[PDB]
């Protein structure tokens, strides 16, 4: 609430003080953050931008710039006016140091004390204009993002469906941010020229022509600073290529982990991910080189400029003798030109990226029922897709739209709606509940999807779910209801999704309903259930106009009207009779522990030795000004020794950063591979994967750079407070109060800012997610006429994004205003005490300048120390949670088919109910054993029990004379065939997905593919036995993929085969093909089949029934059918 408060509280952000103190105690919630001010709302900014657009266009890429300039120009020069005004008041430090030091070494301005309060007042007054300049630029930048995101969205509700779903979200998340961040750094575009030009002009007057030569070096090194920034960002992209390639290879490893650990291919796929990692680490060296140079230039160009400015002034020109006032006033000017001169690279880089974004943004912004005649074409001009489409469906009566495949069926429905440009014809036609041919699901609850922003009724909902008969399906789902169906509907199944969209159509209370192929993936049994109960007994009962378009003609007789489509034309439209007649410092220690004692010693000793040179340089200047070639000799040497150490301390932090980033990931990968199968099922995949994506990214690129920023600022602030204390020892008395105050300000910030950074991120996701939802189901939204209702949901989402981001900026300004006040209070104590000592005691004029030139800079170092420490705390969440995951568990480490089980006391998990108990069996070599039982009756345990994956087997299994327990895991899994229920084939060649051990012969591998009756399609692939297959994908069918897994099984030749519900998720013909292959090809080798199919184990040598723990296991299935009273298997079959 900055506008309401007065000028003083607004400048000092006193209104934020109570919020900070309150948030320190309890976490920030949406209730804690208030509603947005009227002036800064998404709707208000959007209306202002629309007014600007109307004004500009009333008389392209130029227009949007004019509208952005017109709407947000008044609150932008007001930001630039402060920035310029703060720049001029900035030179009241360097100029007043000139005044103070000169008077000591030699009209109220003639007094040294008077200038000590002018230095105090100007520094106090500058460091609020500068901060109020940052805020108003930010508050305009954030208010702009609110206006554009609404502007982008209001275009989405219009664009034709002929066209890029992911581009629009990218346009919101990246292209708008680059435009927003241009308005953060917009005033600098007019303030760098003013601040630098006055700066360089001042240096000439203070020091002479020699100040230009030193000033030219810094300016001339801005392009080289910029060039490194270009080479770095190129290197980051090339690293981003391998990281995305790595995450694909890792994701396939975690998802299909059970298949891998069954075949003992965990090491092979772990080896393949490391090969991609090493390439990423190679491309990450160049990112370290061009980050090392970037740190080297930013701390060795200021030193180089000082070296050439002073040495050149005394050696070449032989001008006026160097004096403490001139040398230290000029030195303090360099410290305040480098910050503008080194950010100018990022300002130009941002401006060239903002020019692209606007052009990219302006490219996006430019993109019953009776019909008379009618010609509709998806293209703006071309062959009309619908021709002679003249229809008149009745009101309140069901109508069927039936025709050939791909012949104007779904287009005609969209022709009735407004998504088809009319070449000609006349159409006259409220909101319509349209069940899309391709169903779309909101990223929300199953209850939310069906109600779809409509009031809930208990009776209505009960009938709908019973009619669609999707409730029994949700019963098997992991959650009873309110399941979070994310993007793409991965949680739900294809057939289940189709019902939901039809359920959404059937739930709504509207007169006209267009159900576009409700039975596309609906089973024939349920399809009649949905049609009879829902379409007829529910939809037709309510006197609701229903239009249905499906291939199943069985429901044609139960239809008032029916139309026939031919070649995209409505040939005839009549009734059935008419138609028939016509036709954490603990984590930081863990991070620095892995670097190595050698590097860690070199890292620490280089930092401490560098800042004993960067002070011994400045102290030597204070001794110099008071033989004159001798002083230049030592000062040149120290400047070179300062530069050399700036190179060493820039390589080491990056060299260390790679050494940890390499070891931490590699040590992480080898740990989860050895985790037992129980760990992967219990822990959600999202938890493990995000460690490899974000945390291994934060350590790769963010920690090493931040660790340098925090270590460089902390030592500078220690050096600044030591030099300023050696000059005036009385300053130590005031150091304790300013240490206690500076601690609490740091504490309340880190507590409050950490909350808002998390709150900022968690409100970003709903905003982007809403853009994806709108574009994916744009046709459905405009069918319900929920465009206005959906657009309103954006304003709430983006307002909760701005206010969460408008406190993160008011928190930073709160901190920087406090520290700059503390720093402006240190400069008074430093000035007051040194001048007291210099005039009365025997202090020198040079040491006075040395104290002041650090007092001015102790405000910045205090600010970087607390801001970097805030970021270093957050970025150490990467190491903290990796080290937690890194301590997971670790598993310990066939000639004849005789397998024996000793009581099989196997427990599905630690300290749980035993799945199977007291199960004794003995299968002779070369015998086909079958296992059948109820779902969850322990049959599924015996499948994984033979592979020691059940980690609590309190019994014994003897296979071919040995024990499956004593033998090591990677030597027992590798010699036992398995066929999981759901087939999976991982990315790689066919030769590298059927024998990754690279031991199979080329001729043999072809026979195995042919043995599975698969050689024809395999040979048909390009290359042959080397075609680059994709994970799942379309290169193979579901029957073929399950068929290929049989070929992979035949490759092992382990003489013991275990099949676990291979029949499921397969075709009936393929099951006969698979069963015939197993019966014929695998005649020997003791095939064991655990499945629910009746006919799978009918011909087996022996069949074992499974009760809660064990049931009758008749060796002869023929005897079992008679003995079981035709109940156990005969009745089930
Ligand atoms: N973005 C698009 N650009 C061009 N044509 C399009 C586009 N979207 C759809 N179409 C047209 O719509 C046709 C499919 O709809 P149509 O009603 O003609 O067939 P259908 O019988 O409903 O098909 P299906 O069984 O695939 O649902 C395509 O063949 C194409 O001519
Ligand atoms: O001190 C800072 O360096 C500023 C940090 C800050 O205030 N914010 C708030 C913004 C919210 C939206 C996204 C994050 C930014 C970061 C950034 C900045 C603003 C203006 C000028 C220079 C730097």
């Amino acid at each position: 609430l900055q506008p309401f408060v007065n000028l003083l509280s607004k400048g000092t952000y006193w209104w934020m003080n109570a919020f900070i103190k309150t948030a320190h105690k309890k976490p920030i919630d949406l209730r804690a953050i208030g509603k947005l001010p009227i002036a800064m709302r998404a709707l208000t900014n959007y209306q202002r931008l629309c007014v600007a657009f109307d004004a500009q266009a009333r008389k392209g890429a130029r227009a949007i710039w004019r509208a952005l300039c017109h709407a947000f120009g008044r609150r932008l020069i007001l930001s630039s006016t402060f920035r310029i005004l703060a720049d001029l008041l900035g030179f009241a430090g360097p100029l007043c140091i000139f005044g103070i030091v000169d008077h000591l070494g030699k009209e109220f301005l003639g007094n040294a004390y008077v200038l000590a309060v002018l230095l105090f007042l100007a520094l106090l007054l500058q460091r609020t204009f500068l901060q109020a300049s940052y805020y108003v630029a930010i508050e305009t930048g954030i208010n702009l993002r609110g206006a554009i995101q609404t502007k982008i969205y209001n275009k989405i509700m219009h664009l034709s469906t002929s066209n890029t779903a992911g581009q629009i979200c990218n346009l919101v998340a990246i292209d708008t941010n680059q435009l927003m961040w241009f308005f953060f750094l917009c005033p600098n575009l007019w303030a760098m020229p003013v601040q630098i030009i006055v700066g360089v002009i001042l240096l000439y007057y203070i020091l002479g022509v020699s100040a230009l030569i030193g000033a030219a070096v810094i300016i001339l090194l801005a392009p080289v600073q910029y060039f490194v920034a270009t080479k770095l960002s190129q290197a980051q992209r090339s690293t981003l290529e391998h990281s995305n390639e790595r995450l694909k290879q890792t994701n396939e490893m975690l998802r299909g982990m059970k298949l891998l650990k069954l075949y003992a291919w965990e090491s092979i796929f772990c080896s393949r991910v490391e090969v991609t990692r090493r390439k990423e680490m190679t491309s990450l060296r160049a990112f370290a080189v061009y980050t090392s140079i970037s740190i080297f230039m930013n701390t060795a160009i200021p030193i180089a400029a000082v070296l050439i400015t002073f040495v050149g002034h005394v050696s070449f020109f032989k001008e006026s003798d160097l004096s403490p006032s001139v040398a230290f006033a000029s030195l303090s000017l360099f410290h305040i030109l480098v910050t503008p001169l080194f950010l100018l690279s990022s300002v130009v880089r941002s401006t060239v990226k903002a020019l692209v974004s606007v052009q990219k943004l302006s490219e996006f912004l430019s993109s019953c029922v009776q019909i008379i005649g009618g010609f509709f074409t998806w293209t703006p001009d071309g062959i009309p897709t619908l021709s002679n489409i003249t229809i008149r469906i009745p009101r309140g009566q069901l109508t069927m739209i039936v025709g050939q495949v791909g012949c104007g069926k779904s287009s005609l429905l969209l022709a009735t709606l407004g998504e088809m440009q009319k070449v000609s014809g006349a159409v006259f036609w409220g909101p319509v509940a349209y069940a899309s041919q391709k169903p779309w699901l909101l990223n929300a609850t199953v209850e939310e999807n069906i109600t779809f922003e409509s009031p809930f009724n208990k009776q209505r909902y009960k009938m709908v779910i019973e009619a669609c008969s999707l409730q029994p399906d949700i019963d098997i789902l992991p959650h009873g209801d309110q399941t979070q169906i994310g993007e793409r509907g991965i949680n739900l199944s294809g057939g289940q999704r189709q019902r939901i969209s039809v359920a959404r159509a059937l739930y709504q209370q509207t007169n006209v309903v267009f159900l576009d192929d409700p039975f596309s993936a609906l089973d024939v049994h349920l399809s009649d259930h949905l049609m009879q109960a829902g379409i007829l007994e529910l939809l037709r009962d309510d006197k609701r106009t229903v239009v249905l378009v499906t291939h199943k003609l069985q429901y044609l007789p139960h239809a008032d009207w029916i139309i026939a489509m031919k070649d995209g034309t409505i040939q005839r439209e009549g009734t059935l009779k008419d138609f028939q007649r016509s036709e954490p410092w603990r984590a930081c220690t863990k991070y620095l522990s892995s670097a190595g004692i050698l590097l860690l010693s070199l890292l620490v000793f280089s930092q401490l030795l560098k800042h004993m040179v960067l002070v011994a340089i400045d102290y030597w200047l204070a001794k110099w000004t008071d033989d004159q070639s001798v002083y230049a000799m030592v000062f040149t040497l120290l400047c070179s020794l300062g530069i050399v150490l700036c190179l060493v301390t820039s390589v080491t932090v990056e060299w260390t950063g790679l050494k940890v980033a390499k070891r931490l990931h590699r040590s992480l990968l080898n740990r989860i591979i050895l985790a037992p199968m129980r760990f992967f099922e219990t822990t959600p995949l999202g938890s493990i994967l995000n460690r490899f994506s974000s945390d291994c990214n934060t350590i790769d690129q963010h920690i090493p750079s931040t660790l340098e920023c925090l270590s460089r600022s902390t030592l500078l602030c220690v050096s600044a407070l030591t030099v300023i204390s050696y000059v005036t020892p009385v300053f130590l008395v005031a150091l304790l109060p300013l240490a206690v105050v500076c601690y609490f300000i740091q504490k309340y910030f880190r507590v409050a800012s950490r909350d808002l950074q998390q709150l900022d991120d968690t409100t970003q996701l709903p905003l982007l997610s809403h853009f994806a939802e709108t574009v994916e189901g744009l046709t459905t939204i405009r069918a319900f006429r929920y465009e206005a209702r959906f657009q309103q949901k954006l304003l709430e989402y983006t307002d909760s994004n701005n206010i969460a981001s408008l406190f993160l900026t008011a928190a930073n300004r709160w901190l920087e205003v406090r520290m700059e006040y503390i720093g402006a209070c240190v400069v008074l104590i430093a000035a007051a005490t040194s001048i007291s000592n210099s005039l009365h005691r025997e202090l020198s004029a040079g040491l006075v300048g040395l104290g002041l030139t650090y007092a001015l800079m102790v405000s910045n170092y205090l600010n970087w120390m607390v801001r970097n420490l805030a970021d270093m705390e957050i970025q150490l969440g990467a190491v903290k949670r990796i080290h937690a995951l890194l301590k997971t568990e670790a598993e310990s480490y066939p000639d004849q088919g005789k397998i024996q089980i000793q009581n099989l006391s196997v427990r599905y998990d630690s300290s749980l109910k035993p799945v199977l108990k007291h199960v004794n069996a003995l299968i002779s070599p070369g015998q086909k054993i079958g296992i059948c039982g109820r779902t969850g009756s322990g049959k599924s345990s015996f499948s994984l029990a033979f592979f020691r994956m059940v980690d609590m087997f309190e019994g014994r299994i003897i296979i071919d004379g040995i024990d499956i327990a004593k033998l090591p895991l990677h030597t027992l899994r590798s010699r036992l065939s398995i066929i999981l229920q759901d087939p999976v084939l991982f990315s790689g060649t066919i030769r590298f997905n059927l024998d990754p051990e690279k031991k199979c012969s080329d001729s043999t591998l072809w026979e195995a593919l042919e043995i599975a009756q698969l050689k024809l399609v395999v040979k048909a692939l390009p290359g042959g036995l080397d075609a680059i297959i994709t994970e799942g994908g379309e290169n193979f069918s579901q029957g073929q993929r399950q068929l290929f897994c049989l070929a992979r099984a035949f490759v092992r030749k382990t003489s013991i085969f275990i099949m676990d519900e291979a029949t499921a998720s397969i075709d009936m013909a393929t099951e006969n093909i698979l069963q015939k292959v197993v019966m014929t090809a695998f005649a020997d080798r003791t095939v064991v089949t655990i499945a629910h199919r009746v006919h799978t184990i009918l011909s087996a040598d022996l069949v074992m029934v499974l009760k809660r723990g064990a049931i009758l296991e008749f060796d002869k299935p023929e005897t079992l059918l008679s003995q079981k009273d035709s109940v156990f298997a005969s009745f089930v079959r």
